[PDB]
């Protein structure tokens, strides 16, 4: 049976149209959190802009928190599992992005910044999801930072462009307008890996809820993926369930649907 819960936060916690957390799921999760159910966090924010979660930090119900998309990984105080990406493809993002004209965040472990910001990041990361303005640096700066995730502004087709220099870092999108790149094998999946580890938990008694491309591997490593009802079809089809749309008690919709309450 299922012990561990992980949950990607934008789109399958916190609404992108309203910015909260239904109240149906703050009711799960406390129903989940008192039949001994661990609960965690499987997102692509750095720690430094989670800032959507309050609801349920008061309440003391999330044990433990996979960021940056596995990179850096933590229970209460104590940090189980971190990377940082190989400096040369550090360098390869900087002068890729400075080159083409496109903003990029770069991650540190107890730092965040971002370089050439630009209307792609007001209308995005500020205006709609609410993130705190990021302090500016220098590509130049940022290229020589120990990185633990770095976030460019790029397409699809600018990614395939930048890919032979970024060889060994996993890429994923839980936005359209941006992605997030990361060190070679850090995706959710491996922070899935790290934290049953660290509860003795099983893979086989693991349930992840995703609504985003940088779901899927977590969705199919997962003993039990539940995919978001208005999530994109290769979304879907990575998970064994697809449950409402968010703001139509989607989480707790799929909670109940399998006994977790
Ligand atoms: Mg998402």
């Amino acid at each position: 049976m299922t012990k561990a819960l992980f949950f990607d936060i934008d789109g399958t916690l916190v609404s992108f149209e309203t910015h909260r957390i239904p109240s149906s799921t703050i009711e799960a999760l406390e129903a989940a959190h008192a039949k001994g159910l661990k609960i965690f966090i499987a997102t692509g924010r750095p720690k430094a802009i989670i800032n959507n979660l309050s609801e349920l930090q008061d309440r003391n119900l999330i044990d433990g928190y996979i960021t940056m998309n596995g990179a850096y990984c933590f229970v209460g105080e104590e940090v189980i599992y971190k990377s940082a990406i190989p400096q040369e493809e550090v360098k390869a993002m900087a002068a890729f992005c400075e080159k083409k004209g496109v903003p990029c965040i770069f991650v540190e472990e107890h730092n965040i910044s971002v370089c050439q910001p630009n209307e792609m990041v007001k209308k995005i990361f500020y205006d709609f999801l609410h993130v705190n303005v990021i302090p500016t640096v220098s590509f130049e700066e940022a290229s020589n930072k120990e990185v633990i995730q770095m976030t460019p502004f790029i397409t699809e087709e600018e990614e395939k462009e930048v890919l032979p220099s970024i060889p060994t870092c996993e890429i994923g999108r839980w936005y359209p307008a941006f992605a997030d790149v990361t060190a070679k094998g850090d995706t959710k999946q491996k922070g899935i890996d790290e934290i049953i580890r660290h509860f003795g938990i099983k893979l086989e008694e693991t349930m992840s809820f995703g609504d985003g491309g940088n779901d899927i591997s977590m969705l199919r490593h997962a003993a039990i993926g539940v995919a978001m009802g208005q999530a994109k079809e290769d979304v879907k089809a990575a998970a064994d369930y697809v449950t409402a749309p968010i703001d139509e008690d989607g989480i707790s919709k799929a909670m109940k649907h399998f006994g977790i309450i």
